[PDB]
């Protein structure tokens, strides 16, 4: 919409106040202009017809109940904007400050929440496996380097392609969510997840057999359930990025970790240059070597540590 920009009020899904950028034409809207061609948060009032209403509100306070997952939905987007543009240099999803548009309140109950080739979508959650989707910062990345790695890399979802584009979307988001530096850490979705049970996450980068997921190529699922294991298989590359940041001894073979910041450089340097739709785990592998070679050399730390942590989850 067309209006002045303004800055409201609220309370996120886990009752923290932050400031959100709003436009005022008549009310105020979740219209944020501060950041390439906006950011803009949609209610979609527990139907699934998308995007819904741009989110409008009379005195640009949003300290309803009904508000908090729109709050967190278009506050953490402009986080991750952030993240792009002062880390990588990318300005919003496609690179030319594409609009990122965000529906929340998705249909009734709705476990879950993600990219749909054009907007984010959150659900509510049925308050016992989650409460709102849009309260965790790793989530609501998570979902917008999809539509990175769509515009980029175009990773197919299925098999081990979409593996690797399930991998990066938690490398980003738990990388969007170090940046943020809340009480970051190396799971996903820990603040949305089971609000009656302390200290899980849906899945772990730093022990993804923690919840049954693979953390070496032998463990690899290669049935048809969830596109051929697109979120299962992900924990080997999960474990393969932990490990070249963190280092660690896995399988008996011991990594030197080089740190978050190299780890985001080097992976999102081999998802814009050298990542393809049909890539395959080997084809990451050597598309992450080729990253850290370009920024460090052949003979560096860097590229040492990138074939210690593939050698660790069995990838050649
Ligand atoms: C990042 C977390 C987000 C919920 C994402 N869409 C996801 O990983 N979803 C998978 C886990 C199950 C979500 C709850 N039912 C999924 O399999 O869709
Ligand atoms: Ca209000
Ligand atoms: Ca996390
Ligand atoms: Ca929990
Ligand atoms: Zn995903």
């Amino acid at each position: 919409i067309t209006g002045t920009s303004t800055v409201g009020v609220g309370r996120g899904v886990l009752g923290d106040q932050k400031n959100i950028n709003t436009t005022y034409s008549t009310y105020y809207y979740l219209q944020d202009n501060t950041r390439g061609n906006g950011i803009f948060t949609y209610d979609a009032k527990y139907r699934t017809t998308l995007p819904g209403s741009l989110w409008a509100d009379a005195d640009n306070q949003f300290f309803a109940s009904y508000d908090a997952p729109a709050v967190d939905a278009h506050y953490y987007a402009g986080v991750t904007y952030d993240y792009y543009k002062n880390v990588h240099n990318r300005l919003s999803y496609d690179g030319n400050n594409a609009a990122i548009r965000s529906s929340v309140h998705y249909s009734q109950g709705y476990n879950n929440a993600f990219w749909n080739g054009s907007q984010m979508v959150y659900g509510d959650g049925d308050g016992q496996t989650f409460i709102p989707l849009s309260g965790g910062i790793d989530v609501v990345a998570h979902e917008l380097t999809h539509a990175v790695t769509d515009y980029t890399a175009g990773l197919i979802y299925q098999n081990e392609s979409g593996a690797i584009n399930e991998a990066i979307s938690d490398i980003f988001g738990t990388l969007v969510e170090f940046y943020a530096n809340k009480n970051p850490d190396w799971e996903i979705g820990e603040d949305v997840y089971t609000p009656g049970i302390s200290g899980d996450s849906l899945r772990s980068m730093s022990d993804p057999a923690k919840y049954g997921d693979p953390d070496h190529y032998s463990k690899r699922y290669t049935g048809t359930q969830d596109n051929g294991g697109v979120h299962i298989n992900s924990g080997i590359i999960n474990k393969a990025a932990y490990l070249i940041s963190q280092g660690g001894t896995h399988y008996g073979v011991s990594v030197v970790g080089i740190g978050r910041d190299k780890l985001g450089k080097i992976f999102y340097r081999a998802l814009t240059q050298y990542l393809t739709p049909t890539s395959n785990f080997s084809q990451l592998r050597a598309a992450a070597v080729q990253s850290a070679t370009d920024l460090y050399g052949s003979t560096s730390q860097e590229v040492a540590s990138v074939k210690q942590a593939f050698d660790a989850v069995g990838v050649k």
